[PDB]
């Protein structure tokens, strides 16, 4: 077939160079770019179906989430309403539905059970007077988290998400997934626990939970109970029979209902000392502005919230827009949810993302653009002032099992860890420390944990590279590993060697000895032995792989070609690019007789060069 | 001259490998390893006048030293004692002197500070149960040091040191020489301060010192004064004057004794109310076991204190090995500095390494073993048993001002900081940030802080690479940047882009990028849009600079092979290395229709084969 023919003078980097010489509209997005293309004649009605099911959906998902984080229910209704309202000027994305998530509701609570617990807050109990306190906490951590996220908006930021790898992701998410099922089942049991703050609170929590066990309420346990299978076997037919009833079917809806039903008619608040919600506010609340001093004991936590919050947010939406044909701006979906949590902390809300159950059941009813979010916000604002008292027999323990029948698709990755583990071993190891991590310490730490650790795989990766010795294919320009394929022949008298990674502090100490261990000796030890008196003439480094340097490497490199020119070794580099020549000449290498000419294109011309003297 | 020539076929990879088939005693070093080879026939001698001379230094070095602990006048000559000889038996060096260093000193009087103030201490002043609390913690300081250093050398994890970057170590080296001269002038002016512990101290301190500037002491003051300009004097004519007197001068002891002389005589401490030892214990205390109970307190400043510890002394090792022609275990260095700190701690001392100045002295001397080391603890126990009276009308000031004096080398990096800037920024960077984060946050976290952020700039460096497009020189194998040379033909139909980087999700996003960029557009566009309506036809990846590829990579190259394929574009990649080719294989890459014919060996073969076609 074809072959490889080439006939060119034997070229250094000196000779090559001389003969080939080198050498304001979008940031504050309006609904005014599509508004004003809208197509009302068609969209309008699949709009608002969708907005009518997903506010229904999100109505009761806001009102479940709201125990997540240390609030009263009532302001979840609060925390689906505004950022919706305000998320549908600034939003990029046409398909998400805003509102609260159960991993950011539970990292809040967290932070506001640990600045205001029952013990310190009350020596009394005062119920209304910690019930203030843990909303006024909740609304700082928003503004603080919507500072942050407007802040990133504003530098530019957006490729952070990239430093949340899939592996790191998935350990998160499992770690979660155990948080928010041991809140819950703290809820559903109806058992009194002391919180705990600080380093393995959920081992705690699971004791202190198993030692009460024995104080479970029975109505509580066995609504949890028939909710939570009635959702699990609803979803699994759902999935199994799926080729008819497209759209998924909003059983919580109907169990929710049925349950508060039945509660008011029978009166399980008094006959059985049922936990119902029993106090939901009828209206909406006047603003009030947080006190900014408690911002200095919440930067690790709303850092990490924001994150994980704009870090979902993207996801989703990048999910369905690769799908409907449309990209979504990063940075202005950072200063869209910035302004959204601002506005929510602001008007007594917790911090609001976009959760993917309630995004696919706005889409797959016919979801054209954000207008069925602001239909879901009218049904929020009518359950709001109206369905306020018909809430009131509805039990806590139904919304429990709610979170707890969804946590499945979380629970479901260790299944894959497995795989990870037989692919890559260090993305394995990232997934389960990141897991560790997040159950040892808090999410908010685990999160941060994870991520240096990520950084120090990388490290570590390119610290400790291949490196092989080279011999040529007879008859050929081709090198390859002499210990490899046993038709490899070393040249006379000169050692080849390849290092697969950029030179930096650490790969100078493994370089140095990576020289020393091919050419079989060091030049300071003959050197010496040299002057107290008083096998391989040239080395060649196939630097092809070398991608950066720095200025501890190009002093190493300028040593070792000191020191093996000291006892007549000659050095030789090859297949370096241009960038890291120009370092080299930038960094004062090519000073006292170098002069670039010991540097060629590829590991044939300088065996080629060799063969002349 | 000489001329390129190769003849061969057109080799893929499925080519190349059908035609050519690839495939007890040192851990507790002895002085049984080197006394029994002793010389004693001449190098006793030189041995006793180094050890002499450098037991003379240390004592006073010891002396001075315990000031920058937060503990009394005389632990320092156990510090500059009992490490010697428990390293003696240990150590690998041969010429290095053991004993306290001022910025770990330092460190420890910073913790011992923080967790025994005056005010919080003493509500009484308990001068003696304050000095007894202060030592208490810092043995239990040194006893966990040795611990964790103990333990690192179990572990042979003796490559940390490496990623202290000279950048960083200069840094941190500016910022503690300013801490101790802060804490130093201090204690010369003989101006109380009340301790500041957290962030920002520094500041403070010297905030408060201004403040109370005019209730200096004179005699402290001109005392303080004579003794750094007398010093520095000395040492810039020997520098300058350093052709004759090979050793350096010892000015210290001879301003120390003339000082402690000039003050027995006159009386300064009543006369003038100088400030003065006034207390040295005579003899040894008996071994105390610390509390463990402060462990738990006390993590975060112990790791770096041993992480400093023992880089100084493998650096000093180091530079003096390389010169005497031998070389040190840096895993046995962290085994004989560990058992030396828990020894120290038992023995109510702070933390020990070495000093460049004190080694300077002994081997200049004719410092030939670690007899020398024994000549020097014998000085320093006769000091002790005897000379503990003859130092109490010492002045605290002269000591103070012997550190301020010797701070000078640790000062002048700034002039060096700007040629690292035009060198390489990265460096230049890292410098600063260590600098800032040391004065802000205090010598333990900032040395975290520049470990964190060297790790930082080495993954974001491989995150954001070269790339370029390339074309070939005519009548040749060579391929180079088209906005680079010109006088590159861009190929008919085919863009070749080089990544110069090991592929990982960072590099995931920014290699999809610089895809799209290059070939002028995106499959998935033009793919939707073609089956909405029902310039390129090869494109060649040079991957000669892939180091290594995660699962995410993987991922990311078989959704590129495929996106391209159902627009009928080829995708070829050339120049992979074998490694890299297997974690491809073992990734599950080459399924679904790939079969390893789309690899050539080089960025010649993928073209003469298109030309082909
Ligand atoms: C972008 C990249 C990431 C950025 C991350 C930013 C992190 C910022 C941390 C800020 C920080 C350290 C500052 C120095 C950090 C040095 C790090 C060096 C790292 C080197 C590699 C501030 O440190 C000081 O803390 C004081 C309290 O101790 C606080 O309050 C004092 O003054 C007040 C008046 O000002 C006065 O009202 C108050 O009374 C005073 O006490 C001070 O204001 C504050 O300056 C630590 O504070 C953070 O907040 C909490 C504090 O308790 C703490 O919460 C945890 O509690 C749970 C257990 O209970 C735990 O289980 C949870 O997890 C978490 O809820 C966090 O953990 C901690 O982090
Ligand atoms: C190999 C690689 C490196 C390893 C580094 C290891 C670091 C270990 C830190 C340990 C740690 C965090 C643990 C979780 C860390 C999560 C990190 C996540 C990072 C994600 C990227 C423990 O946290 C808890 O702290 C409690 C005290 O708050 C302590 O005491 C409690 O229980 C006791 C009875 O057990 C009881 O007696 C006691 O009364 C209780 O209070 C607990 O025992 C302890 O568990 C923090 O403690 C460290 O020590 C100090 C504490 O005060 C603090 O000192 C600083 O003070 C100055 C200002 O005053 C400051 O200016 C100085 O700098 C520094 O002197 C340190 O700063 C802090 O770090
Ligand atoms: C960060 C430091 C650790 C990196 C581990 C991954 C890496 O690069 O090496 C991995 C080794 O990993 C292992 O052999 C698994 C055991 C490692 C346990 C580490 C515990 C740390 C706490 C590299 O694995 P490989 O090169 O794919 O083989
Ligand atoms: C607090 C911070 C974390 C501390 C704890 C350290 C956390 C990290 C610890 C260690 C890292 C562990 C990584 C995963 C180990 C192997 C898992 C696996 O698949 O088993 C193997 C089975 O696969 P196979 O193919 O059948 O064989
Ligand atoms: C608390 C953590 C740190 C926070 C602060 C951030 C710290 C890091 C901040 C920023 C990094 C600064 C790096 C150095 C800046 C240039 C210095 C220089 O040589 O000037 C230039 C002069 O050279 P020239 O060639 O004459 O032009
Ligand atoms: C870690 C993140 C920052 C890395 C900076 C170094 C790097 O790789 O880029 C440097 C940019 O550096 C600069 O242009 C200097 C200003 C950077 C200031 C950073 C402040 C962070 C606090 C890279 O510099 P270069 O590629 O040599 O050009
Ligand atoms: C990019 C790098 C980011 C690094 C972020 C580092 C964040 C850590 C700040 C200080 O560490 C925390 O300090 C808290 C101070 O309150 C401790 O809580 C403590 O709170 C109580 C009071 O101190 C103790 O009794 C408890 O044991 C303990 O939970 C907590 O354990 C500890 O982790
Ligand atoms: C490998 C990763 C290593 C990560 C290491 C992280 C170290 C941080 C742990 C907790 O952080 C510290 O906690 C101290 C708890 O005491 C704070 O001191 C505080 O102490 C007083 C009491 O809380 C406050 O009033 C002061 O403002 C403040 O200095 C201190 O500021 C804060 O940094
Ligand atoms: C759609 C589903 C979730 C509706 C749930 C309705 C709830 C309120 C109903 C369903 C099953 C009921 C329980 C069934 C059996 C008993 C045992 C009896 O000795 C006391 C009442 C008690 C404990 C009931 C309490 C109310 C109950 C929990
Ligand atoms: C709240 C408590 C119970 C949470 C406990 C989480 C820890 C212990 C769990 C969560 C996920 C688990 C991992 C999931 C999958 C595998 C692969 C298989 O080889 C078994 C071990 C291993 C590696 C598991 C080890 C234990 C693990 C890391
Ligand atoms: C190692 C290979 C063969 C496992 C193949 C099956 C995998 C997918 C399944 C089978 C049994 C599973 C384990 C069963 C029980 C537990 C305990 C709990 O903490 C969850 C994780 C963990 C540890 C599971 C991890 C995933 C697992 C190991
Ligand atoms: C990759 C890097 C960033 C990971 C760093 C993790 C470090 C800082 C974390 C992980 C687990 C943590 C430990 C978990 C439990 C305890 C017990 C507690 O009584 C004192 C703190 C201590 C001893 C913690 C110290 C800090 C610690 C060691
Ligand atoms: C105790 C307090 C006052 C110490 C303050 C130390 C800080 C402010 C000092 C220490 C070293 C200094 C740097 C040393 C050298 C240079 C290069 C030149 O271009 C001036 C700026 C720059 C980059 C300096 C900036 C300020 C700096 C970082
Ligand atoms: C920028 C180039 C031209 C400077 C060349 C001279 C260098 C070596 C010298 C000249 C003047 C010096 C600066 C003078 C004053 C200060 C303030 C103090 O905090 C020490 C560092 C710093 C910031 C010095 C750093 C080093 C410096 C910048
Ligand atoms: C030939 C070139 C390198 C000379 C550069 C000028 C040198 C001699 C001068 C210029 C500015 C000076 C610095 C100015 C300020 C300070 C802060 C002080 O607390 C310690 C000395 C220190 C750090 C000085 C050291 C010497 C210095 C760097
Ligand atoms: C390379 C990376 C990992 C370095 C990270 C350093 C971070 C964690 C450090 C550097 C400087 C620090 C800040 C310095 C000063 C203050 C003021 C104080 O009242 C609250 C804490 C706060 C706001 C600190 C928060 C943590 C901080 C931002």
């Amino acid at each position: 077939s074809c072959s490889y023919v080439v006939s060119r003078p034997v070229y250094s980097e000196l000779a090559f160079q001389q003969q080939y010489e080198r050498r304001v509209l979008k940031t504050l997005l309006p609904v005014l770019d599509w508004l004003p293309k809208y197509r009302i004649k068609e969209w309008l009605l699949s709009d608002i179906i969708s907005g009518v099911s997903t506010g229904l959906v999100g109505t009761l998902q806001g009102m479940a989430y709201a125990l997540l984080a240390a609030v009263p229910v009532g302001y979840g209704l609060y925390s689906a309403f505004f950022p919706i309202l305000t998320y549908f000027i600034f939003g990029t994305s046409r398909h998400i539905s805003v509102g609260p998530f159960p991993v950011v509701s539970l990292m809040v609570g967290s932070v506001v059970l640990s600045m205001a617990p029952d013990e310190h807050f009350i020596i009394s109990i005062d119920f209304a007077a910690r019930d203030a306190a843990r909303v006024l906490i909740a609304s700082t951590l928003t503004l603080l988290v919507g500072i942050i996220q407007l802040i990133f908006g504003g530098l530019q930021i957006g490729f952070i998400v990239r430093y949340l790898a899939d592996p790191l992701v998935g350990g998160f998410t499992t770690a979660a997934a155990f948080q928010v099922l041991v809140s819950q089942l703290k809820i559903v049991l109806n058992v009194s626990t002391k919180n705990y703050n600080g380093i393995l609170s959920i081992i705690y929590t699971l004791i202190e939970i198993f030692q009460n066990i024995g104080n479970t309420n029975l109505a509580d346990f066995i609504a949890g109970l028939l909710t939570i299978i009635i959702c699990m076997a609803v979803k699994e037919l759902n999935d199994r029979f799926k080729h008819k009833i497209p759209v998924p079917i909003p059983i919580e809806v109907i169990v929710t209902i049925i349950a508060t039903a039945i509660s008011y008619a029978v009166n399980l608040e008094k006959n059985y000392n049922a936990g119902i919600v029993k106090s939901i506010p009828r209206g909406f609340l006047p603003p009030e502005i947080p006190p900014i001093s408690l911002f200095s004991e919440m930067l690790t936590a709303s850092f990490s919230i924001a994150v994980v919050a704009y870090a979902i947010a993207v996801s989703v939406g990048k999910v369905y827009a690769i799908k409907y044909d449309y990209t979504i701006d990063g940075n202005q979906e950072f200063i869209a949810f910035g302004i959204s949590n601002i506005f929510s902390g602001f008007f007594s809300c917790f911090v609001a993302t976009t959760a993917l159950s309630r995004t696919a059941v706005q889409e797959s009813t016919g979801g054209k653009t954000q207008i069925a979010g602001i239909i879901s916000a009218a049904v929020v604002m009518i359950a709001i002032v109206a369905l306020g008292k018909l809430l009131e027999p509805l039990q806590k323990s139904v919304l429990a099992a709610v979170v707890i029948a969804n946590l499945k698709g979380m629970f479901m990755q260790v299944c894959d860890v497995p795989r990870l583990w037989r692919q890559n071993k260090t993305d394995a190891v990232i997934w389960v420390f990141t897991c560790i991590a997040s159950i040892i310490l808090g999410l908010d730490l685990g999160l941060l944990a994870g991520l240096m650790f990520g950084f120090l795989t990388v490290v570590v990766r390119v610290q400790f590279p291949s490196w092989n010795s080279l011999g040529s294919i007879p008859n050929t320009d081709i090198y390859r590993s002499t210990k490899d394929y046993k038709n490899i022949e070393e040249p006379e008298g000169v050692k080849i060697l390849r290092f697969s990674s950029p030179i930096f502090y650490g790969n100078v100490d493994g370089l140095k000895k990576c020289i020393k261990s091919t050419v079989g000796f060091d030049a300071i030890r003959v050197y010496n032995k040299r002057l107290k008196a008083l096998p391989i003439h040239s080395l060649v480094l196939d630097c092809g792989a070398v991608s950066f340097l720095d200025v501890v490497g190009v002093r190493s490199l300028r040593m070792i070609v000191k020191e093996f020119q000291r006892i007549d070794v000659h050095v030789y580099f090859a297949s370096l690019q241009d960038h890291v020549i120009e370092k080299l000449e930038q960094c004062g290498f090519f000073n006292d007789s170098i002069r670039k000419d010991i540097f060629f294109l590829t590991v044939h011309d300088a065996i080629l060069h060799l063969r002349s003297q």
